[PDB]
């Protein structure tokens, strides 16, 4: 560089050091320039004698050389920073210095840069120095350029991990490891198999840690080899159990100190995760999963024998308990995945002889253990119930106040997870195991939690099961409720609100000396408050409005006092009050709606929330990234910082809009305009975050039916439709996809006839168009390392075109003519759930085309009479579906199919077939040949007959009993009583005048004979009888 350059540049990156803004401004400023820069920096890096302006140089140069980028600069420039770059990388740095040249080198390999062999050179000799921080740095290089690795021999570069992973420095073993996951992380499969073979040389390299006590370093090893889990968990087969009798080993050695202990257990458990069949197949895995996991669970209030502090202490949890609580989770994700079938036997050989140790700790495991294992292993475990209940339920009473509260836990866990059984089978002993609990004898911790987890058992309990239960649920909380330590007020509250929900009109009986105890509360703690409104307006709800009504204004100005108070924290007040306000909305009806003044302005503020969004630069992320109410994302390379609390505080204050749309239908007119344009629509744009964009999709026809009930609704209908389609083409999500789908399906029902103009069929079109290939295109996907989103869309997808087509009536076929081939690939793909679609769009084309489907007859009857006899179900109804169809819109041009299908009609109609998982598919058969026989001898037709009732398919039915009415009132035994049955069984079971053509047939029998059909049926079905005759 010119000698001037140097000490302009000097200066400025010297003030950087600390004067720094000025410095800042002329570098971005100024600093035509950008090669100067970088080959300054570079030399600084290289070559200063002072340690921070080495590294700032060198960070800078890592940073600018992105932003260039590198692949714009002159190849002469190129060459002088490489080679500065190398000659410092070489020459006497601080470590922290060759760790920064070394990343910056790494901005200086790249495929279409000129090849450096000189780097190369330079690493395969840094890689055998003597100096630590030489081997270590040249690891880093590769992984940050782990196409280096490529680069070297194979002959070479398998010495080099090898050598790696077994080096004096720990910082080099750190390095080998990193560079060597690295590798696989960053290249494509097809590259694997040729570091593969290493993984025995990394796994046989493990027991060294724990002979030099390096456990910390152990614990970073682990780090990596979770995520080489991950990526390829089948390379670890045939060492399995030497990985598996390893962290074994480490778990154990309660002398080491947690990190090697929780990340040994975390590998263990990503197996499962990641290579399901792989740890089934191995019965030792299962078992020393449990086995360490209980372990683990053991090391609870350690130095605390008698619990005392834990009895002092309130209901959170000590985070404190650290590898207890990794060992709960770890028991439940594995359960999760695993299940029962492979996990209850190790687990219940292990808790049996825990439950009685005289070391409550063992006896607390044992708790915990069943309640993080109940979830996941729910299939087997649903059935030995009574044998968990007599483990468990004596230790209710364990004279160790933990093991009890472990034992409340536990009971509440398995309500949740054996639900709704455990409630109908068990009351008679949880409950009384639970409201004994309750007692002031207890310790307020053990009585919280059993309050707790009645409210577990509640969620899926009857009224009539909780009903004799009551009286004592309540004497016992209304104690709790007077108690001193806040928690155990709070839990008492929610307890009795959630008791009272599940008690429904039972609990009016209570409400009269519930709810001025409640209004006391309220009139003396912000969580207290919004308990007690929570509970008080789950009470209301529960008892219905006139009960409610005699303390509602007071209630309400309670509400109001405690929404529009000074302090706005605690921010769990505001969601309290927001759910108590939306279920007095269900309560009152429409007397809410002089209250929408105070309730709506809060939910338009925070529905109203813009995507903010931080575009960011790389450093300024991790940190960005420590906040729970943020996260950090990377859209085409780069970064940004969205603040995802926000986010979903809009999502949540949406769901309360369209909720009280919902049910005040036109009341909430006045709201429709604004919430449709500011809030609706532009949510649709929210690309960030999928929550968002769907709660703007579900709020669309919502909002128009309100304003329906109640010009500018077709004005928003075309701007929602228009925006709905065009979401089509560019939502990445399939699952967003399926709700714009959804939404347009339900927006159309409500704007009626004719409600989409030319352009936006058409561009409908090109949205179905787009989605159907990209859903070709995703099952057209699906190893050796490795082990209903698409049915669902689909699904709208025809409710939409059948929609669609009813809006256009039938003017939608023209379009409908543009994506034929792709409708007709699906026909006759081998793949059912193409298949199936393909039908049900034929199906609605003859609906509306009519005769006018000719053009088509001879591309699709072909597979529709295959598809009749499918041994796929699904497949069957669509095919007969489209048979009857057939004959019912379209008959004069389908005759030469529709009566030779007929006898395979009468076939597929009959072992299995009257069987709920092929009910279905029969009953669209049979209502098939019940339209072709009405459409164009009388052999059929008694055929038909013997395939009533029809309980499933409700437009099925509705054909089969308007012919079954026809084929009596306008034509003509002892099919009497399957006649009337035929019909009564339809009614009953909810799936369908014929009633008239009934009666008249029982005209003409005697009174006597008349009567005796319903000798069989019941005083229930006897009541509607009487109210559906004539």
């Amino acid at each position: 560089l010119p000698e001037e350059v140097n000490r302009t540049l000097l200066q400025i990156v010297q003030a950087f050091a600390s004067i720094r803004s000025v410095a800042e401004k002329a570098l971005s400023e100024e600093w035509n320039n950008i090669e100067y820069l970088l080959t300054f920096l570079a030399e600084q890096a290289a070559f200063s004698q002072d340690t921070t302006v080495a590294a700032l140089s060198a960070v800078l140069f890592r940073k600018l050389a992105l932003k260039a980028p590198i692949t714009h600069i002159r190849k002469e420039v190129l060459a002088q920073i490489r080679s500065s770059l190398l000659k410092g990388f070489l020459s006497e740095r601080a470590d922290s210095i060759r760790h920064k040249l070394s990343d910056a080198i790494a901005e200086c390999v790249q495929d279409d840069l000129p090849a450096w062999p000189e780097l190369l050179q330079a690493l395969i000799e840094s890689l055998k120095s003597g100096n630590p921080n030489f081997r270590e740095s040249s690891f880093r290089i590769l992984t940050t350029v782990p196409y280096l690795i490529t680069a070297v021999d194979i002959n070479s570069i398998l010495p080099i991990f090898q050598s790696g992973f077994t080096d004096a420095s720990d910082n080099v073993k750190i390095a080998a490891v990193t560079a060597f996951v690295g590798y696989f992380k960053q290249l494509p499969k097809s590259e694997w198999s040729k570091l593969g073979i290493l993984l025995p040389s990394l796994l046989n390299s493990l027991p060294r840690f724990l002979d030099d006590g390096k456990d910390d370093a152990l614990a970073s090893v682990f780090e990596s080899l979770i995520e080489l889990v991950e990526l390829a968990p089948k390379l670890f087969k045939d060492m399995f159990d030497q990985i598996i009798q390893f962290t074994d080993m480490v778990i154990k050695n309660k002398d080491l100190e947690p990190p090697a202990r929780t990340t040994a257990l975390e590998l263990l458990t990503v197996f499962s995760e990641n290579a399901p069949q792989m740890c089934k197949s191995n019965q030792n895995y299962g078992q020393t999963l449990v086995m360490v996991t209980l372990i683990m669970m053991t090391e609870v209030s350690i130095d605390d024998d008698d619990a005392a502090e834990w009895i002092e202490s309130d209901d959170t949890d000590d985070e404190e308990e650290v590898t207890y609580d990794h060992a709960a989770a770890a028991l439940a994700r594995v359960a999760l995945k695993l299940g029962g079938e492979y996990l209850a036997a190790p687990l219940f050989q292990y808790l049996q002889q825990m439950i009685t140790s005289t070391e409550w700790r063992e006896r607390f495991a044992a708790m915990m253990a069943l309640s993080s294992a109940a979830a996941g292993c729910a299939d087997v475990l649903i059935g030995e119930i009574p044998k968990i209940l007599d483990m468990v339920i004596p230790l209710i009473n364990d004279p160790h106040p933990r093991v009890q509260y472990g034992c409340c836990k536990v009971l509440g866990q398995i309500s949740t997870a054996f639900s709704p059984f455990i409630q109908r089978t068990a009351h008679d002993r949880i409950l009384p195991a639970l409201i004994s609990k309750l007692t002031s004898e207890c310790t307020s911790r053990v009585q919280t939690h059993a309050a707790a987890a009645l409210v577990a058992f509640s969620e899926f309990a009857s009224k009539d099961i909780l009903e004799p239960y009551l009286d004592s649920l309540l004497t016992n909380l209304l104690v709790l409720l007077q108690s001193n330590k806040l928690y155990v007020q709070e839990q008492a509250l929610t307890t009795i609100a959630f008791i009272a929900e599940a008690a429904k009109n039972k609990f009016i009986k209570y409400y009269d000396t519930l709810m001025p105890l409640l209004l006391n509360v309220l009139k003396v703690n912000s969580v207290l408050k919004g308990k007690c409104m929570e509970c008080a307006t789950l009470i209301g709800f529960a008892v219905g409005k006139e009960k409610f009504h005699e303390h509602s204004q007071e209630l309400i100005s309670i509400l109001v006092a405690l929404q529009n108070s000074d302090i706005d924290e605690d921010d769990a007040l505001r969601s309290y009050l927001e759910q108590s306000w939306s279920r007095i909305c269900r309560i009152l009806g429409d007397d809410f709606v002089p209250l929408l003044p105070i309730v709506i302005p809060p939910l338009l503020i925070t529905a109203k929330a813009t995507q903010d969004v931080g575009l960011i630069e790389e450093e300024e992320a991790a940190n960005f990234q420590q906040y729970p109410d943020w996260d950090v994302v990377q859209v085409q390379g780069k970064h940004i910082a969205i603040h995802t609390s926000v986010l979903d505080d809009k999502v949540s204050a949406m769901e309360l809009l369209q909720s009280y749309a919902t049910l005040l239908r036109g009341q909430f007119a006045v709201y429709v305009k604004e919430v449709m344009e500011e809030i609706a629509l532009p949510s649709l744009d929210f690309y960030l975050h999928d929550g968002v964009r769907a709660a703007g999709a579900t709020l669309i026809p919502i909002l128009l039916s309100c304003l329906l009930a109640a010009e500018e609704l077709v004005l928003l209908w075309h701007k929602a439709s228009s925006k709905l389609i065009g979401g089509l083409m560019s939502e990445p999500m399939p699952e967003i996809t399926q709700v714009y789908h959804n939404s347009l399906v339900n927006g159309i029902k409500v704007m009626g006839d004719n409600c989409l103009s030319e352009d936006q069929l058409a561009a409908f079109t090109k949205g179905v168009s787009a989605n159907l290939t990209d859903t070709y295109e995703r099952m057209q996907d699906r190893d050796e390392y490795n082990e209903f989103t698409d049915e669902d869309l689909l699904d709208e997808i025809n409710k939409s075109i059948a929609a669609v087509l009813k809006t256009t009536n039938g003017h939608y076929l023209k379009n409908l003519e543009n994506i034929w081939p792709m409708i007709n690939t699906f026909l006759l793909d081998n793949e059912p759930i193409l298949v199936i679609f393909a039908l049900v769009v034929i199906g609605d084309l003859i609906q509306y085309g009519g005769e006018q489907t000719a053009s088509m007859k001879n591309a699709f009857i072909p597979k529709v009479t295959e598809c009749l006899i499918s041994p796929d179900a699904r497949i069957r109804q669509a095919a007969s579906y489209i048979i009857g169809v057939c004959a019912q819109y379209a008959p004069s041009t389908y005759a030469d199919v529709c009566i030779p299908t007929l006898d395979t009609l009468v076939q597929i109609v009959d072992p299995g077939s009257k069987l709920e998982e092929n009910r279905s598919s029969t009953e669209n058969a049979s209502a098939a040949i019940a339209k072709i026989l009405y459409a164009y001898v009388d052999t059929y037709t008694a055929n038909w007959f013997k395939t009533l009732p029809t309980i499933t398919d409700k437009e099925a039915a509705s054909f089969n009993y308007q012919f079954l009415s026809q084929l009596i009132e306008n034509n003509s035994q002892s099919n009497i009583s399957a006649v009337v049955d035929s019909v009564i069984q339809a009614l009953n079971e909810r799936s369908l005048t014929v009633i008239s053509s009934v009666k008249k047939l029982l005209g003409f029998l005697p009174s006597s004979d008349a009567m005796a059909i319903f000798n069989r049926y019941p005083a229930d079905i006897m009541e509607k009888v009487h109210k559906w005759f004539a």
